[PDB]
């Protein structure tokens, strides 16, 4: 069946033909069902410079061609169908568009019979619409993680969204209040990277939209409050043959194969550049290497290291047959994040990279007793690392340079902003 | 029947897989019904350091394995089923988890054919959401105990909660307004210790949840107002054989057996360390040994003594065949409280402990006369006594040392806080 | 010099025995005239850890021995005499004290018959006491530099201070409104470095004091407003023989000698580490490499370069026989600044350092035109450079290590502060 028939069968009156730009912003046209057939073949036209794609106002329209397999009837508004799209320019997929960049990396891995599957942990906060405070003034205790009371106080919002994921078939399996006051996490089944990436992009839209209907606001900001735990977007990772075998399952340490350790070697080896992509904002660097929070731990990475089932490192091994990359934050691009992770891991496999020694220690407490490379400390340093990393920059194609350009502009803007701390501590010099 | 079938049968859309931590905080994940079968067998995963379990962020996930027999469909929201769970760590029940600690003491006792049954008197206040005052501004008289007017003014909340307990089969039998303005008590049938402990944990959650739905707020704080009676959590206690005989029933004084008096002897003998557990907060020590209240009596213990049917001692004998321990307050952990009480009682029975002479006097008025040992006067001293008590510390296992550690941290935090009384009386020194 | 007799003669009732700590803070004891004799010999005691000296509370008292030659009767309150002092510890001048550290460098240069003389341009803003805005709401035009109206609107403050400098014999010669709205500059004759350093320390204190008496507030903050020119503290520099000849006076380009150019070579060669000392705050790095201001130019350095009479470089040659280092800002330590500049310049002279090619262009406009090294972009990088620079670190001795430690701590504190720009631009990620 084609989209026009489906629209008629399911009662879809409009479609959002949607794409994700380099900064993660969802761009779309809302097209009435009468126009979907033509759009589905030829794509919907956009002026690319108006989005974060690093183009020019003089360029021809890009055409975003929807992937009919990605269709989602908005569970909160079923007369509307959401579609993920590949941006095309000059008759070909446009290499600066995140989804296109990911599919390229995926195609290279697939040609080696290695298929990335991943799940995302999209932690978010529920806050007042004005952004001044969390949504629940009674959520105050020092260790609020897994709080039953505060979770159930937001039951209506959380249950509504979980039930939508049940109906969409994502296989959600748990929800909780997370470690910061105001913060939540809703988990669902991993899938082929592309599937998860589209789900990741839609999920954020869904949470934000539903929150708003409830008179709340959701944020995925990496570090919205200085003294509270931040928003991670941990990525659990495994690589599979087309025949359905998990290449990461093995007889080695912690139930991992040498292929899993080499992939891990790639993450470790390329970590500095990876950070630019998966911690893509100035604020990202206040979540990494952060002072101890009120709850007693940041739970985010400080160092380029890994442990076993241990949440104090860049990588955790949570169970046999997979790796948890704890590095990414809530701002990480749903498509660029897996693309950069795969480029790194693939190079790790191809070069049989050594991940180094597993550290079975609490890095927050004992990191001083061990020599370990620190992660890049600010956005500018991460971006330089990205630019200097041939495997990453090469693997992401033109997206990498465009991304770096934008982040450098953001940095230049940020660095000129006077802060209150400066006024307080310098006025009397 | 398994949880998945029950969910379909009864229309349960989500389960709360819940455990109680060392500070009594309810920790939970909300899992959709599709995922309960896996969770019931393997348990829900948590990072234990994020709760009050005294672990490390570097530790592997604990697994909370729900007890299917504990299942409660939330009477105010039947699409959600609540389950109490045992925390497991590294393949075994985690001894720092209160519910596990209790089960361990129960198993020892049960190996001697002695089964603890207890009922709890969970006094609470209904207060304004902001915590500034009690919920009912017309509840003002000096002696408000059993006030018909003020009870019926909160009929809707109280009656709703009692009806839920009727329907859950807890066998509730009375409700009243208690001795402080704003304060209430709802009583239900005693049961095997583990059942009562689970019910106790659920009850506080239910009262808080329903209070909130009525625009009100419930608190179990031991001494929320300095001039009014505090919140106790008295435990009525008896020991039974597997065959169904109450070992406390006897031919001695007041219808008690030698076994009852030896148990009492353990309570008396271990009372100092027991206080740390059942009066577990700084504020607990403002309910114990308190100045007379507006109603004419504190009704809380001052001394390590017992009476007959007499509410002025640490222990009351309310009727043949049971003891009322009046020591515990509203902050007492639903699992550690019975665990510590049992450990002391068992040691009393095993050593044939002598509880001493029953005191048939009003200890508030005639205490000055008799030579009696006073209870610990503050949290720090009570905790010292706990650590010094081999039977208690040993019987609670690693929970004892974890608990002490947290309480010491709370004390240190508390002792540095400047109070208004100090400013008023010292500013002009 | 007999301070007791002077007190009687000039009517001095109290002395401020004053030292400058590593962060530039003026530390002092106010001693009645009856006690000056004893203090002048033995010093006034302080607990050094309570100031920014990097000591320990377990250390013996430091003793601040006043320099009677530095005596200044507060022109606005002549019953008080101010004295600059050298901190001593365990019987020897304390090497971490800025004045002591400066005198050490001066002594080395003096042994080679080279005597540093310098003048300082202590730009400041006059602001509202609450620090929210500038003091004069009518000072608003885009190019306010040398504004006659706005200067005369603050005649009373400016004139009062200038007349004080006339009377103290400092040889003031001009005052103006500077390039930022609210900003002013008052200039006086150069002198022997130690003399200028003491005058500099006193000047800041006198301006702040007099501003306050007029219901205003003075700040020397490097960049108090993002869009306006910042506060520099340019130093004009020359080296003299004990016989009274200016060694910088010469036949080379622009009336400079080979010695001047070799001194300049030290400045250029050591610029990266020098930045840490003369741009000592986080905020300093918003004045350097700043975006264009409303007035059309920042007038501060971006690059490690020099020009002729040209205000767009790190060093300007303003006239025959001297150099202007435009690098330092208003937070520069009055003693550490000259000390570090001298260490760098002496090394230049000793190694006949080559300053490179003079650039006769506007670096703000034609920086892209030529390869030039950029100055450190932030405090942490500048401090790192200080530590790696043997001449500077060695030249300032222990003061450099201690300075670097405090500034690292400042950075740690600063980098965890959430800013409004982050909230605005990241909440919707
Ligand atoms: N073999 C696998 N490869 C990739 N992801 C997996 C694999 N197995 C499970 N996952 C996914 O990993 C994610 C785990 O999330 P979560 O339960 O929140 O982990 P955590 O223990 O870090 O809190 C889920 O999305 C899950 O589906
Ligand atoms: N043999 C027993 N052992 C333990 N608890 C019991 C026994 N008999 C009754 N109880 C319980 O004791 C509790 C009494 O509560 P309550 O009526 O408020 O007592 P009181 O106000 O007199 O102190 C109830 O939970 C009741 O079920
Ligand atoms: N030979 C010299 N060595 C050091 N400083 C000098 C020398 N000659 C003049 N100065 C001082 O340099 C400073 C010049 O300040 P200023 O007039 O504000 O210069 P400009 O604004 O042109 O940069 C004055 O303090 C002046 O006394
Ligand atoms: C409890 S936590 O470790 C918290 C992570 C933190 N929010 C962060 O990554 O910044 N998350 P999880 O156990 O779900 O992996
Ligand atoms: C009337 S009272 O004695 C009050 C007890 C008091 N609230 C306390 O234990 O602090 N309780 P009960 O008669 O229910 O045992
Ligand atoms: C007009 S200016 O060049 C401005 C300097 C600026 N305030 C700065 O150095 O940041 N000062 P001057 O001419 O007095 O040397
Ligand atoms: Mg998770
Ligand atoms: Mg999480
Ligand atoms: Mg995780
Ligand atoms: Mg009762
Ligand atoms: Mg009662
Ligand atoms: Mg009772
Ligand atoms: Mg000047
Ligand atoms: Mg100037
Ligand atoms: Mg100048």
């Amino acid at each position: 069946t084609d989209l026009a028939s489906i629209a008629r069968e399911k009662g879809i009156e409009f479609f959002l033909i949607s794409f994700t730009d380099l900064l993660g912003v969802q761009r779309a046209k809302l097209v009435p069902a009468r126009a979907i057939a033509d759009m589905a073949v030829n794509g919907a036209g956009f002026a690319g410079f108006a989005a974060w794609l690093d183009m020019s106002p003089a360029d021809a329209d890009i055409l975003a061609i929807p992937d009919p397999e990605s269709l989602i009837q908005l569970p909160w508004k079923p007369s509307v169908g959401w579609l993920a799209a590949d941006v095309h320019f000059e008759g070909r997929p446009f290499p600066k568009a995140p989804r296109v960049a990911l599919k390229s990396v995926l195609a290279r891995a697939a040609g080696k019979d290695m298929h990335l599957k991943h799940g995302v942990e999209c932690e978010f906060f529920l806050i007042q619409p004005d952004g001044s405070a969390i949504s629940d003034p009674a959520d105050t205790q020092a260790k609020p993680c897994y709080d039953q009371d505060a979770l159930m106080r937001r039951f209506d919002v959380i249950a509504e969204i979980c039930s939508y994921m049940v109906d969409l078939g994502w296989g959600p399996y748990q929800n909780d209040h997370e470690d910061a006051n105001g913060q939540f996490e809703m988990n669902w089944d991993y899938a082929d990277a592309l599937v998860t990436a589209d789900r990741h992009a839609f999920f954020k839209f869904m949470v934000k939209s539903v929150a708003e209907r409830h008179g709340l606001r959701a944020t995925f900001m990496p570090k919205p409050f200085a003294h509270l735990t931040g928003n991670g977007c941990h990525t659990h990772l495994s690589m599979w043959t087309a025949a359905g075998d998990n290449l990461f399952e093995g007889d080695g340490e912690l139930g991992l194969s040498p292929t899993a350790y080499a992939f891990l070697g790639g993450l470790i080896g390329h970590a500095k550049g990876l950070t630019a992509v998966v911690n893509p904002t100035v604020n990202s660097y206040k979540r990494l290497n952060a002072p101890v929070t009120v709850s007693g731990a940041t739970w985010s990475p400080n160092t380029i290291t890994y442990g076993g089932n241990n949440r104090t490192h860049m990588v955790r091994i949570p169970d046999a047959g997979r790796l948890e990359l704890r590095l990414p934050d809530g701002a990480a691009n749903p498509y660029l994040m897996p693309a950069a992770i795969l480029a790194a891991g693939l190079d790790g496999i191809e070069t049989q990279a050594d991940p180094g020694q597993r550290l079975d220690i609490d890095m927050y407490v004992e990191g001083h007793s061990v020599e370990a490379e620190q992660l890049p400390l600010n956005l500018l340093d991460a971006v330089r690392a990205l630019e200097a990393d041939e495997v990453l920059a090469g693997g992401l194609g033109a997206a990498a340079a465009a991304f770096a350009k934008f982040k450098r502009a953001e940095w230049a803007d940020y660095k000129s902003q006077l802060t209150e701390w400066e006024r307080r501590t310098t006025l009397d010099c």
